[PDB]
């Protein structure tokens, strides 16, 4: 009966795993487009793009309730909302388990199914356990942390690159690998410079920015890889976008999927 949108893929996810989508007390009514998991969550009308809402897009839907990334905006438009008089309840984005624990136990208490939530938290924090001990296990490609460069360019307009505090640096280092761009935060625009700087033994890209700029090719004959480990190797990796980056439920399998796609692609 109340009316429920997600933004943030993750936070869909959580919704949808813990049955809160459909019950007598919550409706889940819309979404971002990042949210692609599971299938019901395809189905729901979008409002808009997460970090680049309209306040007429998300209010369209009448909701009485939004749950919200952090990185959801801009700023203004998530002030709109809350200026509407609808409650926005925040998830940080810290980019580690805590980010995801809080959300599986914040989305059961906004949502009031907490029993489901401790039963996927616990399930969570096991499947999390034996992804540690698996990456532990073996450095992938067999001897030091190969460097990874990820390029986010979902749409195929900019390509970026990944410096520190972002999703990609945090899932590089939890798969055992080291993020080939250090030295600053956030994203900046892929140039040649950047290339020959990082030299990465492997490019990491999601599924859709790789199909967005053309497939494999089309990324390698981009200037500048041909100067480094990665493009002589034409050493390629590709992850669902949201299956990657999004820091929901299924973090451990995204992170050993990483592990293992790495170590077959430095092989
Ligand atoms: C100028 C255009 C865009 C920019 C600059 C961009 C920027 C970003 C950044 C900074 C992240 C977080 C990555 C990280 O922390 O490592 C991200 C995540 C993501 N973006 Fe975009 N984005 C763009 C367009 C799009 C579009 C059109 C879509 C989908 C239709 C898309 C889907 C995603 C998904 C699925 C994620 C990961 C899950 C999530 O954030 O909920 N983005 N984007």
């Amino acid at each position: 009966s109340k009316r429920v949108i997600v933004i943030g893929g993750a936070l869909a996810e959580t919704a949808f795993a813990l049955g809160g989508a459909e019950t007598p007390r919550y409706r889940l009514v819309g979404a971002d487009t990042t949210c692609t998991y599971p299938d019901a969550a395809k189905r729901l009308p979008k409002v808009g793009y997460q970090r680049a809402l309209s306040a007429e897009g998300l209010l369209s839907l009448r909701p009485d309730l939004v749950l919200a990334s952090a990185e959801a905006g801009p700023p203004t438009a998530i002030a709109q909302v809350k200026g509407a008089g609808v409650t926005v309840t925040t998830f940080d984005e810290r980019h580690d388990v805590e980010s995801v624990r809080a959300k599986i136990t914040g989305v059961a208490q906004a949502l009031d199914v907490r029993d489901a939530g401790a039963a996927l938290l616990q399930r969570f924090d096991r499947d999390w356990q034996a992804a540690r001990d698996a990456v532990a296990a073996r450095v992938p490609g067999g001897a030091q942390p190969p460097r990874v460069l990820f390029v986010l360019n979902h749409t195929g307009t900019q390509a970026l690159v990944a410096g520190q505090r972002t999703a990609a640096d945090a899932m590089i280092r939890y798969a055992g690998a080291r993020n080939a761009m250090q030295g600053f935060d956030h994203y900046k625009p892929l140039t040649t410079e950047a290339l020959a700087a990082a030299a990465p033994d492997v490019v990491l890209i999601s599924d859709e920015g790789l199909a967005a700029v053309g497939g494999h090719a089309a990324l390698l004959a981009t200037p500048g890889f041909g100067a480094t480990p990665a493009g002589r190797a034409r050493r390629v990796v590709s992850l669902d976008a949201l299956f990657l980056l999004g820091f929901g439920p299924r973090l451990p399998l995204a992170v050993t999927t990483l592990h293992r796609r790495l170590s077959d692609a430095l092989a």
